[PDB]
């Protein structure tokens, strides 16, 4: 009876970690044009997310048996609702500034606390399964109410579409408080010699991403901002790993399945990342249809994560993750496959909605055996290290990839034949070379998941030791 309460109240934060930014990324002309604010004006709005999402995504992961389990997520989402609510009642770029920094830092409080939580709590078995599957269909749905809100509460005011986190996040919380097993008492503190060290490196990495594609990374200041990471890196080492708290632990690092494991999530993160955002501009740009519609068109997509995610649930404790993982890079791959002969005017079904389907079964599928082996039964001192460093692999992952991929579809625009700018562009005949780029673009994204599925091959872990019952 109580497995819902706990499965809804734990897997929640994904509902506002993915609405706040796809919401966001909906309403910043709408933003702009309500408020004196440029493009860097927008630009800034998110990248004081995507810094305070970073820079304390570490400390974030650290931040427990010091302060506690419940308590911590309990704040977060305190503080995302409350820097939500200031957004939504805003009167200049500062304070909108302001909210957007405290949302990120309570979404970072809160984050990989919900992997953490959903691994203390369902110690191993049918439970475990469950309850990531339940995750998986939450960040699914958060994503996709997402695009339904942000196209549909937006020519009313963008307040309302800012403000709509509250009602959820305050029933989030009414879950949390009312069903959250509170933690039993272990009390640890933390070195923060390492910790701060830790933070001002990963914010200075996601600085130099962030900052990367604005201007080129030609510039110096996105060099000087990598050089600042790197060195902040090495003295972060030097000072922690004589540290007896460690922010990052190397015991996890000591075991070879473990290290393919990591690797698979950050290819898969950046794959996933690339492969939603560029059938995101596909839809936005080229279909043509709104996002009033595009959320009801990408309904299936969710539907088939669920089908596909209730499945690789119920099938990981008698087949092995890793074929698992290998079958779906094979579903996924042949979505692209069939998604490959795309072009303008096309039926809607089942032309798109099978491809979209297939790949949401897919995607469930992968995302269920990854995150089931992140958390594989390690000690609880490093559980928490272990989903920060799984949440932030796959943040990293995206960028990383969508780069170069947008790189070299912008580079087959230009020989084949187009121009970059505003919607249509140059004259029509282009669009038919940008449907050409976005399927090169799509094959390559399918080389780099035969990349996912190779490095993904090296897992070791058998079903029996890390899903079925220890």
């Amino acid at each position: 009876w109580g497995f819902l309460s706990a499965v809804i109240a734990i897997g929640g934060m994904q509902l506002l970690a993915t609405m706040d930014s796809t919401v966001a990324i909906v309403a910043l002309p709408k933003i702009q044009d309500e408020l004196s604010l440029s493009d860097a004006g927008r630009s800034w709005v998110i990248t004081a997310y995507v810094l305070t999402f970073g820079g304390l995504m570490l400390l974030g992961g650290r931040l427990g048996d010091t302060i506690g389990r419940k308590r911590t997520f309990i704040v977060g989402v305190m503080l995302f609702t409350i820097a939500s609510v200031l957004c939504g009642i805003a009167w200049n770029e500062t304070t909108l500034v302001t909210a957007r920094l405290l949302q990120g830092v309570g979404a970072a409080i809160a984050s990989p606390t919900g992997l953490a939580l959903v691994a203390t709590t369902f110690p191993k078995g049918p439970a475990r399964n469950a309850a990531t599957a339940v995750f998986g269909a939450m960040t699914a749905i958060g994503s996709v109410m997402g695009l339904v809100v942000g196209g549909a509460l937006t020519e009313v005011s963008w307040r309302w579409a800012f403000l709509v986190n509250v009602p959820i996040g305050l029933v989030m919380v009414y879950l949390a408080r009312t069903a959250l097993q509170e933690t039993n008492r272990e009390r640890m503190k933390l070195d923060a010699a390492g910790a701060l060290l830790a933070t001002l490196a990963c914010t200075a990495a996601v600085f130099a991403f962030t900052q990367g594609p604005e201007s080129g990374w030609l510039a110096p200041i996105t060099l000087a901002s990598g050089a600042a990471a790197l060195v902040f890196g090495l003295a972060f080492l030097i000072a922690e790993r004589n540290a007896e708290n460690p922010v990052v632990p190397f015991a996890l690092f000591r075991e070879r399945n473990r290290v393919a494991t990591f690797a698979a999530i950050f290819l898969a993160g950046g794959v996933l990342f690339t492969l939603t955002v560029l059938i995101g501009l596909y839809v936005q740009d080229i279909l043509g249809y709104s996002a009033l519609r595009a959320g009801v068109g990408f309904i299936p997509f969710v539907i088939g994560m669920g089908i596909g995610l209730g499945a690789a649930s119920q099938l990981v404790r008698s087949i092995p993750p890793r074929v698992l993982v290998i079958a779906g890079g094979i579903l996924v791959l042949g979505a692209m496959i069939y998604g490959s002969t795309l072009h303008r005017g096309i039926p809607y079904f089942p032309n798109l909605v099978l491809p979209i389907t297939i790949g949401g079964i897919g995607i469930g599928t992968i995302v269920v055996p990854l995150t089931l082996s992140a958390i594989a039964g390690v000690n609880l001192d490093r559980i928490g290290p272990a989903s920060a460093i799984a949440l932030m692999l796959q943040n990293l992952g995206g960028p990383l990839v969508l780069a170069v991929i947008q790189a070299v579809i912008t580079s087959r625009t230009l020989f084949l034949g187009g121009t970059t700018g505003p919607v249509k562009a140059m004259n029509d005949e282009q669009i038919g070379a940008l449907d050409a780029a976005y399927t090169y673009g799509l094959l390559w994204v399918a080389a780099v998941a035969v990349l996912v599925g190779a490095a993904a091959l090296f897992i070791g872990y058998t079903s029996q030791q890390v899903a079925h019952a220890q």
